[PDB]
């Protein structure tokens, strides 16, 4: 609470500090107050309010190159999870999407386990202002190309780094290099295909507690995400690449008799995906 | 009670949580509180209220694409039923509409049973904010056409799925495909004609308990519903159609010597009707 | 013409009419003018402005049931067509989508003719605020029923009634009754499949002038349209339906070995599609 | 052409078209005109101006989702080249940077040729508002992630695709996959190192006329580019990668006894570079 | 409060003084108030406002050579320190830069103590409008030379005069005369190299409390500063100079086998550096 | 040459090029022309002038970071010399200053020559906008640091590099390292003292032709200069320094019994001097 003290003292208005103390006014609060709000807390003289507002202008706009405003706007950022009520139709739509896309993989449940259904424990909306703005800026950019069409999908993602994704967003710097199309972030339209990646590549060693890849006790987590595909490149065979092909925004792997059994979607830029829903579940 | 905790924590205002605990302030409640409400519960410092209100703004307006307001506003919705007092004039009006509209149909009371009057047990006003707003939106849309006239009537509907209707509204995706005019929602001005369909088409198998189409014991339910007709297409013979004819908003089938014995009304959009009254009765 | 005169005379402000005559102030303009606008045109006396504003309020709100505002606000509505520059990236993306989706159809070019590419003459954007707001209202509804996802695609439509569509919107009361999936509105992802229907079902009799289905002279017109699919019902075999399946917002017919050659999409609500681009072209 | 005509006709103001014909007002000029400009061109009635302004607002903001403003505002975008005065200090400093960074390469000038200095013919500034805004947006992001420090450098780039870069910008979808640090975009702080690549990898086959990698006749083109490196990852030995290492924005390869003779810089996002100067020259 | 009294009395408007007394209006506030502001505080008559504003113009522009405006604008100038939150990425980037640039110095920690890591207590952003404007003016001047490139770096600085620097900026009149490149201001890209100078040349006599050059208790301060290097002159050997070499803006000392072990940067004009971050730490 | 063509072509206004070709409108002229000027040369349509002015705005301010305005505005810069009439009082006062400050030096005319007076051939006023602006900016800064008094003087400077000075300004990077007070720029108030330096330190070897330090035939040049001294440090005895003493702006060496015969003035910043008069003369 010292930056506000220095600011007010430099303005010559130290005798107002008691007011600022009782109202818990910090510098980041003060830089957002006008004549009306300053009058609300008892700064009655016009000269005082005018001096305060001019000081704020000199700090924020006069030294924009130092970005003091970004230094003052740290509070309130971060991710919050909002629980979806099981009786609401949004929860039910998400659960139906999870349940109705389960398939029987070529492996007998080795990577993901042996099951037919899920037991869903909760679903949470992920809210992060900065990540959402990054996503919408990129989505506008993609739709500006591609005749005003973002080509947005909602797709599943399984990863042992879900917490990192939800707090920091998707990142192609952490791409899946071993993927069929190479060095990309991978999403599936089938929930079981993404459940194959909950505990690592090929299932890893299973759950941390029992080291079982078909554990029916430990809570697993999946992501249901908004993915911007734009103009998507259709591919049937493996093709290692570092970025999207020229003139495209993503890659789509289609199932084939001698190739993929289920569809696959790859983006090479983290900002083209946003993790809307976090799903906690057990396999049954 | 965790989303509120995460929000307050990200704002750096954890020391206030005890207050939010005693007043049962959830996130859905907090997003609706201004300076006055926060001051009521004991948030006395202006700075704390300012931070909370700005955080709510960043969450609700800032991430409007994710629609957090809808996820928080699931509570309180849903249908409720209000009992009409038998001594009220509204109850007597509905009862008179029920009784005066009984007719002797061509069948010897096979479908609806053999009766001349009803014994009314209770009449319930159905209240559902979402369904009502959907219906009024459609009604304004229709009256905007058809020279500022909704052409609104109150008609009878009978169906074994009354509960689904009163909780989720009328749905043209559950239309009576086999009806004379084809794949729509059917209403009758005569309550007996609707009572013929309480247990299903042609009376079905009757009451579930006794499998009797003329049972005088089991309770029956009808719906007295607001229906928007707009510009109604007048018809006499059968005409299998999937939607309203061009330039109309419903079909009215009039009695004919070689056709209908009683009037019929068909709508082809589920939001062009609303179930205002649920009537519980027995045939006598 | 005389509305403004009557309104002004009823207020005893007839002497002002000369001003209203010079500034071409009609009643529909006047209902949108506050103190600042009225001061701009020279109503200098606060009392006259006060009387005018109160009278407008009593007309627009006091008699809202009559909807005088809708009567006054008819001017301006309607469709405009904004040409795309061939040098711009939007034009090139729309053209690339049109060209790359040509396919050889099972019939030897009987319906749409014999061609491998198009000569694109014009691409226009269709702007109509009322239709746009109808479509966006429906899109919000569907998305709220489908976990915040509209499932929006850009698809082709061909029809001999393109002009009526671009001015009146898509209407399910003019649905393709004889289609494979029932009475709805049909879209293709392949421009040639839609091109098969520009002159009518099966190509009709060809162009109006030469009565040739494979004419290389007459200008054709296709619609490139936003289509909200929401939760789509996947189908492989024909089945006729009047409306969407319960709990679904559209039908999609996927290619099958013994079934469809190319994908089809069907909506059953006119307001679930918006024609965003009108394309004028010839087959080569 | 006809867009302004349709727009004005829809508002019932066709009698103004003659004015709009003589002042060459198109819809894209009109949407930027207020009361003052409309007065300047002779629209003297306030009511007419009010109608035009409201129609524009209804098109632009009312139908934002269609992005008509983007459709209208295409004209004027694109690249322009501003020739630098050889007597000005900017030209001299760029030429000095070009000449003084020449070095003797390990090969006997096989890729680039045999020379000790250049004959500078032209130096041009590249101006493209869209590419510039893309670059500055990315720069703000990166510096926000690197304690308010973009870490901007001026580096040379040689490529056979200089024209595509100056008109479309740098694109990681056209990365040098064969480089020692993976699929990135490569820059050098020595003009001769980039001179080695103007005719292709290894100099290609030399100039298109004489097919001579050491031609002293044909004009060559090099780019001098602003590169945002952010937190750069230091590397002394080759290692192929698709994107930047975690927590980093670029890779810098440093000279080593058994490794690089000269420094290299690799970025993995096309928007992290802007081509500021286009240098035309010959080797002597 | 007397200058405003004299001003208003000379204008003949002494009867207004009461208002000015209650609103705490001083001459420094008044010189910035136009008609709207004077009306806000209750100067209702246009003539009084007109006289006030003309008097202010006669003072500010009419006697510019006396610079009364500067005499009135002293308040609000000065430095403020804004504390970075340890949970923010800015703080973490600065700390990572501090920790990762630690090296083992030729002296066994004689000057800077013995340690591998720091304990970072706090990091503050330094904000001074006037010093910032001096820096940005010099930066634009340098970049106007050096082909529109400031060549800006972020470098550490240690000094027993950090307070004087943050309140008055970098000053070449306090240059390090005995440095290897002579009478300049010295910065290091390695934190520990600058830590060696925190208590003076060669560490001085250690911390004042214990006179211990390797104290682990006392708090040390470093600066992380923006430095404009422009066209830097590369050097390897000691070279005493008073100013930059001709055509250059700074000197870069590069490591050599027989020379420096770590890089060094020297400016000869105090306005080419700005002290952005103040870091308080202990050696561990 | 082609910049204006590109700019106009990108706007779709190529048909106007003939006007621009006949009126010799280049891009640097065009960016300074508003509606009135464009009307003067015959751009009659308001729409065309509008497009031109908006394109200029997008270039100049939309891409301010590229500084295109500096690239365009190079022409017209440079020094001009304005001859003073030998009959004007300005010429006469400058000549009187030259003649009346001649002194007999301790050396026998070795460095400068043997003479009592000069023969003045020309006096020229040096006009260079950029150098003058740099001077006045520094002068403002100094006077703000010296109670509003810049302490400006008019003093003589002799140099073999007069041409470079009048075209580039004074430069501390070319300081007289061997001077009595260190690495600064030295000015005399006695013309003969500065005459001692027109052919180098200690007179060098004399004139280029006769290699004579007392040549009465060759044309020598002195500068009469406005020097900002600010707060000057008084010194009686030699002491070398690289910059001004702390809290000062210059050094003044007063004559002493064992020190200087004549006064000296030293600045350590090139921008604190401006060369006003170029004097051509011979000794007699
Ligand atoms: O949901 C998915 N996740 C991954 C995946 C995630 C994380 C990781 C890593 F361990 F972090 F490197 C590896 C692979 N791969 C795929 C899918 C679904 S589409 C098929 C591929
Ligand atoms: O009230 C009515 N209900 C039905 C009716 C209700 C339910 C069903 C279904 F079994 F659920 F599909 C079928 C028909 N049909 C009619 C009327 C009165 S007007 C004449 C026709
Ligand atoms: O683009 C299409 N148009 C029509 C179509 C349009 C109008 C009419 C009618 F003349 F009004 F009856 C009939 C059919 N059908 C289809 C497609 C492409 S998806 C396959 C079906
Ligand atoms: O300036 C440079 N350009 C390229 C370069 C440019 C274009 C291409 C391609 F033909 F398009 F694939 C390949 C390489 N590589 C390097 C440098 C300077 S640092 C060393 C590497
Ligand atoms: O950060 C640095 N500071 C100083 C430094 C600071 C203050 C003083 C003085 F005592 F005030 F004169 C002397 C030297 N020198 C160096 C560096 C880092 S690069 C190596 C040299
Ligand atoms: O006018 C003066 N010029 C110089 C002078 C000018 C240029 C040079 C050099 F060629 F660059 F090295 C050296 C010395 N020194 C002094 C004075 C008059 S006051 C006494 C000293
Ligand atoms: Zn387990
Ligand atoms: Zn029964
Ligand atoms: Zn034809
Ligand atoms: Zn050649
Ligand atoms: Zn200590
Ligand atoms: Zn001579």
């Amino acid at each position: 609470d010292f930056s506000i003290t220095q600011f007010v003292r430099n303005l010559g208005l130290e005798h107002l500090m008691d007011i600022f103390e009782r109202e818990q006014i910090t510098l980041d609060v003060l830089v957002e107050m006008g004549h009306k709000e300053l009058k609300e807390i008892g700064i009655n003289a016009y000269g005082h309010r005018h001096k305060l507002i001019k000081g704020v202008e000199r700090l924020i706009s006069g030294q924009q190159g130092l970005n003091p405003y970004l230094t003052l706007n740290t509070s309130g950022s971060g991710t919050i999870l909002i629980d979806l009520s099981p009786d609401d139709k949004e929860f039910q739509s998400v659960e139906e999407e999870m349940q109705s896309t389960v398939r029987e993989h070529r492996d007998g449940g080795h990577a993901g386990g042996i099951f037919n259904r899920y037991n869903i424990l909760k679903i949470q909306k992920v809210c992060n202002k900065k990540l959402w703005e990054r996503y919408t800026h990129r989505r506008k950019e993609v739709s500006e190309e591609n005749h005003n069409h973002a080509n947005e999908r909602m797709l599943f993602h399984g990863s042992p780094f879900v917490n990192a994704i939800i707090h920091k967003g998707f990142d192609e710097r952490h791409a899946y290099i071993g993927g069929m199309f190479g060095a990309g972030i991978y999403f599936a339209e089938n929930s079981s295909k993404s459940n194959q990646y909950v505990y690592g590549i090929g299932g890893g060693t299973g759950c941390p507690v029992h080291k079982d890849r078909s554990c029916y006790i430990c809570h697993r987590q999946l992501l249901f995400c908004r993915v911007t595909l734009g103009k998507s490149f259709l591919q049937f065979s493996a093709m290692k690449m570092a970025h999207s092909p020229p003139g495209h925004h993503s890659v789509t792997g289609r199932p084939s008799v001698n190739g993929l059994a289920l569809a696959e979607y790859v983006i090479y830029r983290g900002e083209q995906a946003y993790p809307e829903y976090l799903i906690t579940y057990q396999i049954m």
